[PDB]
């Protein structure tokens, strides 16, 4: 079991208990002042995304014709929900064209190259939607956190992404990244529940477990990133994830307000939620 | 609209299929299911297929488990004509599994590069590293009936194709990869019944193409393409699993069934791995 | 049947490669075109002996950079037949081609046409301890790309100003970037295509399109001037060589890069000096 | 005398100080004609370039009639640690379109490369229409320094016995000509050539640490060399085996057979010269 210490309390929490206990199942939802009291309406949220795919749909036939190439990060905590946001955009998109990469870490070879060369070879031709499991911005995130990259290339990451993605930019490439959001809660129950889900288990390794007592270390390279890699050029789209449903809806809302393809329904869209999406620093 | 209505021989019996017809004719729609001699009456029971796939699935995190523990490698292959259900049993065998061990492999069309290589150099290019799955969306076999029926491969190349599969298959499992390849049936009506499924949901609709229905009349090439390719490529290095399709359920079941049978993997529950209904799936020419 | 009509300096010549009879105006022109500072050819035995101290001081680049992990790209354009080749021979002939290797890119497929016009470079940067030559480089659409057509002048425009935020990037990872400019005369050029066209090992290097485009030479002119101007910055300097003589063209192009190289083991005396009559800085030096 | 080493030079034992910038004379004057070399000296320089020059004229025709005709070669050079492989290679190329004609040089396979299929990293190499693809080292380093230093499992070193026969196979099947030339070196040559090496500082990264260790496994190697012939001399892998003390020798012979080989059209056969009998041979039993 872990010591912790959630907003001033200090916590027993045991992964290995198949019993979750009463100050992680009964906050989890409402952690991180989430806007809402319950989960969205489920015939509710599954009407509206069908209406979003087939708008997705339209997109990638507009992609296809105007060769317009769209790039989309997903960055987060662990289990923030980036893998269910991916599979929410492009269950019903042809996978010729749209295309989820999942890089391992980097090899030797890889790691003595620019760090960007290896996210420069998975990068769209004429069409292609690309979405990013892990992006860029491991550097960012877990490498400096988890000490797998120096303070030295972390610094030159922050300052190098924004160059980077003005290239992306002036080559017409059409870049999101969102930032999916959890409360700390969220984190252990669906942490909790994957190690109870045989089907999940292969996702936690000891590293997540033992990394749950750096919660605030994550919080402080969350806000150093945000502000100073949220450019013009490369805007953070940052998401209250606590519910996937509300998350899913609004990532996808967000992209087809942003992209001006034949045959748009603004109808179909309906309005980017306000409580839920917002923009880099300021909204957390 | 009547605009891409098309006459079609069904069994040695003319009749005109309109796909922009969102009325579907009762001479597919009820025969679909029970096309080509389907051995059951009935889909499976949606709440038992979940049941039994879960089950397969945690056997499936068993065997990735072990492969990265044993640096095994398996190659899976699917075909079959289209909207036989290739996709959905590759997606059934990945939801659950680590995307950075299991990876699916969808090539395009062959640049210009490519057709002046050996026909096998971008296949291996693939290849897995140790501990990996790898499914193919479209394999090699695309020689064996897409290239020759359309006209994309000259005669000589498939005839050289259907020679030089075997001995590739042969060099793939002395190196110790693990290969399976899927054939995948449905009955005419069947394919019927997707492609207006796919046309009238749009949802699914971008799943057809121009080239997909004009290819509707050429169905008893892709037969001949089909069993001459069961023939001379079923070895004993590389044999063919086929499966009757009409019913996805059962198909995706046995699929996998069939893969957790002939891995000898550790954890492994063969009460949980059920039987490969033998009904469904068979063995190389002459089950079909 | 192939005899072109040309326009050198205000005066009016036919030039028939076919003909094996070099005329008087190339052959007595040849050397001293494009205002080349030196009387003749240098001797090939002081070349050889001069090169041969250049490549050891290069094999001492090699080593450190294998235990540094130091990083080069070395860039080379010019007009046809300006020696880039020759140029990148004389640098590698007697250098590891396991850490010291060449990238000689073919037309782009259909895929890297949709591609970011960077992406297959960047496809061949280096690991650490890595030397890359380039053949032709991005800089095809600052040379070739443009006057030929191939790439449209809202592609030539946006090359020029997206090259230096790229070279940008490769400085700021620490990737030493060279550029070298192969200057020829106009009357030059012609003899080496002449020399190509009546020597059976040299006559592969031929196209009609060259031959073609030897009209295209002022053209030609206006885009280097463009290209050098626009793209050389801080971070990417051009380097222009005075290329007439291969053998002064080729010590200088070494001279330039050891200079540069901060390495262990470095010999200022077997360097020498690099010649500012033949290699200058940027653009105002042709 | 801080890296000399004992060995048995043919039964006769002898310490080689590689060093030291002095070449002893049982190697410096016995280097040219060891291993019953057929001949007293150097062949001519002049005659060797007038000999290259025309061959490479052929190759040119070569090189016009792939592109012609889409036909792809790959060539292969194996030998002992100097025998002379890059200078094989650097003469077929020296005057070809590099544009077509390209040299493949692996170096170690990384991790990803290991789990692998032992030929999959060498097939990510094979030649496009009209390619001519050279090799400085192949697959054949299964054959040879992997089981001698451990580096391959003796299962693998037997896996690849039986297994390359049957890529050559598929290679020869598919239409692309494959050339495998060893380039043979007496002992005392290749000592020769090493001591060339460290004292040449164009040439001293050539050298490393392991190969003068590795001189003491010259029967290693001697056995490795005969196996891998025996095994993998095959009608559709052919081995084209060079007597290579003279490397000017070496590269026109070499040429020469591939000139042979190739039908190609312009062939001068008069231009190409006779092939040495005493120079090539082929597959196992030749030397």
């Amino acid at each position: 079991a872990v010591e912790l210490e959630i907003d001033g309390r200090s916590r027993i929490f045991d992964i290995d208990d198949p019993d979750l206990p009463k100050w992680i199942d009964e906050e989890a939802f409402r952690s991180d002042d989430y806007p809402y009291k319950k989960k969205l309406d489920r015939e509710e949220y599954e009407e509206t995304l069908t209406k979003l795919q087939i708008e997705l749909v339209k997109v990638q036939f507009w992609m296809q014709a105007t060769g317009k190439r769209v790039m989309a990060v997903f960055e987060g905590r662990d289990a923030a929900g980036k893998g269910g946001a991916i599979h929410a955009t492009t269950a019903n998109m042809n996978p010729r064209s749209a295309r989820v990469v999942a890089l391992t870490k980097p090899t030797e070879t890889e790691r003595g190259q620019w760090y960007f060369q290896r996210y420069v070879a998975t990068f769209p031709t004429a069409g292609e939607f690309v979405l990013f499991d892990r992006s860029w911005y491991n550097r960012a995130g877990v490498e400096p956190v988890m000490g797998f990259c120096t303070p030295d290339q972390y610094e030159q990451f922050l300052k190098e992404a924004p160059r980077f993605e003005e290239m992306i930019a002036n080559e017409g490439i059409h870049l999101f990244k969102f930032w999916i959001n959890i409360g700390r809660e969220m984190q252990l129950k669906r942490f909790h529940d994957r190690r109870h889900d045989p089907l999940k288990i292969w996702k936690l390794s000891p590293m997540d477990i033992a990394a749950l007592s750096k919660w605030d270390d994550y919080t402080g390279k969350r806000d150093r990133m945000l502000k100073e890699t949220h450019t013009e050029h490369g805007p953070w789209a940052v998401i209250r994830g606590n519910d996937k449903r509300r998350s899913r809806i609004n990532v996808i809302r967000h992209m087809l307000t942003k992209l001006d393809y034949d045959g748009k329904d603004e109808a179909a869209i309906g309005e980017v939620d306000e409580k839920i999406l917002g923009s880099g620093p300021g909204f957390l």
